[PDB]
């Protein structure tokens, strides 16, 4: 077990979380997005995150992408929450937009 490997540093993200090391944890959810755009656990953890700092919008787009590779990579579990976690965050700030 290294925190490269992708469950390793997603644990360990969540860890960043709980010690209110958010930043830290974002950065971790975000390069497991751009290296590992298959890895769907991230995509909801990572847009929990940005609907926390406000970045309700980038949560959107976020979760939009886990959608794809929930659907076809992931399972229906991984795409209802994506589903369900972004259909919320249109409501947080009541100012989401047609994608």
């Amino acid at each position: 077990e290294d925190p490269e490997d992708p469950f390793t540093r997603y644990a360990l993200a969540q860890e960043h979380l709980k010690h209110d090391n958010a930043s830290r944890a974002l950065a971790l959810f975000e390069e497991l997005v751009e290296t590992d755009p298959d890895y769907v656990g991230t995509y909801y953890h990572l847009g929990k995150l940005y609907e926390r700092l406000d970045r309700t919008d980038d949560a959107i787009d976020t979760y939009a992408q886990g959608i794809e590779v929930a659907r076809e990579e992931g399972t229906q579990k991984d795409l209802s929450e994506l589903q369900d976690a972004k259909l919320k965050a249109e409501g947080l700030e009541h100012h989401h937009h047609h994608h």
